[PDB]
């Protein structure tokens, strides 16, 4: 008997870029018509939280960010038809409303109702379910998963299996789904193909997945920390190449090792030199480069358009290019088949409490994925 | 007889950049093994011949430019197998040697014994057939079609239907081909969409016949010489805007009147600004934007990689992305067959003589094919 009731409970509030996290006491309103309120279970460090605290991903502070998670439905808002209490669920960090132009179109997933695009970090109704220290909070992405409690619009959740292990199916929530889908779905990515993958982080292990599982022949990883290459072998890459080795710019090594040039690129970083690099390394006629790293606030990139004009495709994705309601349901069904793995994803477990330490991993170079258990 | 002898013809010569092309006596060599020696009858003007005298498409001078062309066999070298002596044929500005990695892929055109990425001006064995004044002069793309006589590579040249006339087909050469591969094969433009044509030339226009032919609903040409509208709709543009006529921005203007972006849009230019334009008014999760234009030489553009991070495709093409010499032929006898018109982008027929005044047409804003005859 927690439903219609304000909720005190801990969260992990970003105050100012660039400072740790504070863990302290909230106030979680109670879902208003069509929204759901979550204990959350499990929820991952993912890049992107990290790159609020670096300001090179903008969005309203103070904040609660977190947005790669799994809980429990706590309570449900008048009017909701699609998740019910003691459900468990993953909220969608982006929606789908079902009803827009992009969720009716065969290959949309960037539904209008994102936060992504003009983030205001609110509810869908512009007003704020979080109070700190008698101060309203902004949501992040409409799903604010590093609390104890959080309020999500039904459009950004999603009900999953029952025996789902809700400490690996966070993951589905952001870094494998995109990186799986950026190589199933967005590149298609063809039997017998050459991909090459910059960045061998969560995401770029799980683009390798999705390479390997599409029949890729060769899967070359590129990163300049070299710790990362057993990993990367082990979900698939068939060769890694640190750029920092070569003399050369790594778009004319990779050009070279692929004789003539790659049949699918990913940019899984972050970095505008990377993803020029990524389309210039893939073939000049029929390559294929995505990009999926989330490149730094209002900073435009420098190219030759005669890259593009020989033949090749330069396209980009959020979340692998996936309906997100309709899909992670199915992720999820699919893992429980053992159609795909999440534990090589899986480098550290922290309770919610070590969260700073957490981020301090990935700031490192130590961790692919922290998973925080609340 | 001139078969095995060197011809002395007319021919236009580029001496040097911005200057008019001289109408003077050439010396056209015998072609050696696996070459053609054709007789021009039609040739047409591109702008990408223009961009030659502008010095914004890089060629090595003195040249014989002239792409878009139709002609009859004159002779062949030892150990040519695809044309005879008398054939109808188009010389092929993209190749297509059909041993290549690019010849062997399904989607691939741009054929790696082209010369257009490393402009040499040269036959494939890496000499010239052509002098002037004693002096040797570039070919051009492997075509050089400004002479009443040139030689091409076996690779560089189709033949044609016997019965085509040679004065409307030659446009199957490059511009109409170009354009109207970039709606059907390049964008795959689908029945119901919207797109969007920036340049409403010779190639825009090929564009949008595309675009109709493919069953769009609304096809929006963007020009900034309202001239060219009445064209655009005789060939099936839906409405026209030129970007002088708004206050706002036309990116801005064309994602209002499209509902939230378009479907596909068609850079038909060739300027860094458009380009980038063009891709922004293409629905941010799923729209298509086809560069077409051939962009000045060394200059990079500036864009916003999060365009492409919410869902776009961005891509290019040379000659619409067909396989030029398997695709030729069959465009040929497509248009004996009533499948498609060409008289539309026909607007000038002047004698060869008259090169200079053809170019002073297109400069002018005045045609949109100029057809040279011999
Ligand atoms: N498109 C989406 O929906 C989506 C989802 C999830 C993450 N992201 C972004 O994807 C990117 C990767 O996220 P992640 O895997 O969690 O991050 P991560 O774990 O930091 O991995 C990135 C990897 O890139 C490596 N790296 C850094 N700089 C360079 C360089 N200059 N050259 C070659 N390698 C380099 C780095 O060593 C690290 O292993 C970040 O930009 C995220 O913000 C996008
Ligand atoms: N990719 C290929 O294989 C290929 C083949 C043929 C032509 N080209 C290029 O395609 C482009 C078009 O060729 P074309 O149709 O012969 O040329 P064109 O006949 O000069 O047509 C270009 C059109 O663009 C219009 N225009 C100029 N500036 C602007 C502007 N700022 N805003 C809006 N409209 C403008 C202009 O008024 C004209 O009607 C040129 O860049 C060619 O070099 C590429
Ligand atoms: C990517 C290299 C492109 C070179 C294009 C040379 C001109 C092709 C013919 C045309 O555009 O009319
Ligand atoms: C198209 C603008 C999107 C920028 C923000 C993307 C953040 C989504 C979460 C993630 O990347 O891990
Ligand atoms: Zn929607
Ligand atoms: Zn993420
Ligand atoms: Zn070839
Ligand atoms: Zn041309």
């Amino acid at each position: 008997s927690t439903a219609g009731k304000v909720i005190k409970c801990k969260a992990a509030v970003l105050w100012e870029e660039k400072k740790p996290f504070s863990i302290e006491e909230v106030e979680v309103a109670p879902p208003k018509a069509h929204e759901v309120r979550i204990k959350m279970v499990a929820t991952g460090i993912c890049r992107s939280d990290d790159q609020v605290v670096s300001g090179t991903l903008v969005t309203p502070l103070p904040v609660i960010a977190g947005h790669e998670a799994a809980g429990i439905v706590e309570s449900i808002g008048e009017g909701v038809t699609t998740v019910r209490p003691g459900d468990k669920v993953i909220p969608l960090f982006t929606p789908q409303c079902g009803k827009c132009r992009v969720c009716k179109h065969p290959e949309g997933n960037f539904c209008l109702k994102n936060d992504l695009s003009m983030p205001r970090g609110t509810m869908q109704d512009g007003t704020s379910r979080f109070t700190c220290r008698g101060k309203p909070i902004h949501h992040f992405l409409g799903t604010s998963t590093f609390s104890q409690y959080t309020v999500v619009d039904e459009i950004s959740v999603a009900k999953i299996d029952a025996a789902s292990p809700l400490e690996k199916v966070c993951l589905i929530g952001c870094g494998f789904s995109t990186g799986y889908g950026s190589a199933v779905k967005v590149a298609k990515v063809t039997q017998g193909s050459t991909c090459a993958v910059f960045g061998l982080g969560g995401v770029g292990l799980s683009v390798i997945m999705g390479c390997k599982a599409a029949g890729a022949a060769r899967i070359i990883g590129v990163d300049i920390n070299k710790d990362k290459f057993a990993k990367a072998k082990e979900v698939g890459a068939t060769e890694c190449v640190n750029p920092q080795d070569y003399k050369k710019p790594i778009q004319e090594v990779l050009t070279e090792m692929s004789n003539g040039g790659v049949d699918f690129s990913f940019e899984v970083i972050g970095r505008l030199d990377t993803m020029v690099t990524a389309l210039s390394c893939c073939q000049e006629a029929y390559g294929v480069s995505v990009i999926v790293g989330v490149p730094p606030d209002s900073q435009n990139l420098s190219m030759n358009p005669m890259l593009l004009l020989s033949g090749r495709t330069w396209k980009g994705a959020i979340f692998g290019g996936f309906k997100s309601k309709d899909s992670v349901p199915k992720l999820v069904a699919d893992f429980m088949a053992k159609k795909f793995a999440l534990d090589p994803l899986i480098t550290h477990v922290l309770p919610f409490e070590k969260i700073n330490e957490g981020f301090d991993l990935l700031r490192s170079g130590e961790s692919i994925r922290t998973i925080l258990t609340f």
